[PDB]
């Protein structure tokens, strides 16, 4: 029942933590970069994924548990202008997280509306995970996360997306967000 079904292409990347960052390289002029944030206003883990859109590997990861929401923003603020002042890619649906519009940092919509949306996403970075396209800091909470994460099925007889044990998802997702800017030998379109 394990959604990332490719988890064994999954490559690991070394990584200094410096900070509250898992950095695996610094950034590069040369390449764009692009950052999949989950974070909100009440939530118990905020995650930044760096990815760098032309090696395809997440160089810089930034997980925090209970931050204000002025240290997730200006965290974030400081991340995105350290890579070349990279778009971030916020699930921001269109009122609240324009808090980036404020402190001008560039940013991609979007909107997780609908259960699919979320399916889709996700299920295009277990694609690109099975193809040997994702390569993330050898972090253990990261692998535990995706391990984690299941289909379960319904009453009716479909299946549901769910991170239960621990419970979170926010890395998954994070994820998710940047790989969808990702061009290997497709875009991702949905």
């Amino acid at each position: 029942n394990s959604v990332f079904s490719g988890l064994d292409m999954l490559i690991l990347l070394p990584y200094e933590r410096r900070g509250t960052r898992l950095v695996v390289e610094d950034y590069r002029p040369d390449h764009i970069y692009c950052i999949g944030a989950d974070f909100g206003k009440n939530q118990d883990y905020s995650v930044f994924s760096v990815l760098d859109l032309d090696t395809g590997a997440i160089v810089c990861l930034e997980r925090m548990n209970g931050a204000t929401w002025s240290d997730q923003v200006a965290r974030l603020k400081a991340l995105s202008e350290d890579y070349g002042h990279a778009y971030v890619v916020a699930d921001t649906w269109d009122a609240i997280a324009e808090e980036l519009d404020a402190q001008g940092i560039n940013y991609t919509p979007l909107p997780v509306k609908s259960s699919s949306v979320k399916e889709q996403l996700i299920s295009n970075l277990a694609l690109l995970m099975e193809k040997g396209q994702v390569a993330v800091p050898n972090d253990k909470t990261i692998l535990d996360e995706l391990r984690n994460f299941r289909y379960y099925r319904t009453a009716s007889g479909n299946q549901v997306m769910r991170a239960y044990g621990r419970g979170h998802d926010d890395i998954v997702m994070s994820l998710a967000l940047a790989y969808s800017q990702y061009e290997g030998k497709d875009g991702y379109k949905f």
